[PDB]
DNA sequence: AATAACTTAGCAAGCTAATTATA
DNA sequence: TTATAATTAGCTTGCTAAGTTAT
């Protein structure tokens, strides 16, 4: 039969190893690409838990990401007028200069990542994800 | 669309799933895949071949083996043509828990992949190994 | 002297549980 | 009272770099 579970675990891990690789010369980790990107991706103010749900991830993984972009001055945090439980995760103005560098490298990485897949076979590969994801999501309950 | 962290988090979940549905086994997913894989080659690999297999460096197959070890599942002896690198062997107590295990695993693999034509596996399979090898290049 | 296999030590980034402060 | 945002503390399992023994 054939190990796709594994297959897929591999799959990420290297090209997790990739980008991390492509980015070491901005100081940066594959992990703070996809905070950043999801920033610069959304309404301005976003609450961490907010943040946290659209990139996919529990709120103490943000807080440690939140944390370091935090000491290089990249994001900032400042607590919620009306819910002063919360914070507005905005991006700095030292954070474009990265941004527009940053996002080069990956999509002139997607498309080397992706050679040779007919952008049919891409939508449908994406179709399948969001699929698995899906069937999972539900045992869940 | 953001496929690489969709496919981190697809990866993430699925893990979680199998971590769970072997916990009644006191195993973890981490587990099965380094016992699938010697229970699926050539007796008496050294570490380093098995490793290789299951595509991981050897330190991470280290730390796996010595819990195995430690639940009397795995052996190592020493390799006697090279006294450097050891034998990784099933021990007898290990037969019973995999029968069992590979049924979880079987049974959920087609829970996972419910609505899904051969073909679109068969292909999505193909995609993996593809992206797999531009990757691998590029490491170069 | 050099390389190699396994081990060790410590880093990375996810996670769950528990704390703290505010709603 | 109770519940919610952010955090902290600690697990997991991958990694890389350095140590040990044997080739």
């Amino acid at each position: 039969e054939s190990p796709l579970g594994s297959d897929l675990a591999r799959l990420v891990r290297i090209w997790r190893a990739l980008i991390d690789h492509r980015l070491k010369p901005l100081e940066l980790t594959q992990t703070h690409w996809v905070t950043l990107h999801n920033i610069h991706q959304l309404p301005p103010d976003q609450s961490q838990i907010q943040l946290a749900k659209a990139i996919g991830i529990e709120q103490p993984s943000l807080v440690r990401t939140l944390d370091q972009l935090e000491d290089k001055g990249l994001i900032s945090r400042q607590t919620c007028a009306s819910d002063r439980r919360a914070k507005r995760i905005k991006l700095t103005e030292k954070a474009e200069p990265l941004i527009a560098e940053m996002e080069e490298v990956i999509h002139k990485t997607r498309g080397e990542i992706l050679a040779g897949i007919s952008s049919e076979e891409i939508e449908l590969l994406i179709k399948l994800i969001a699929k698995l994801e899906h069937n999972i999501m539900e045992l869940h309950s």
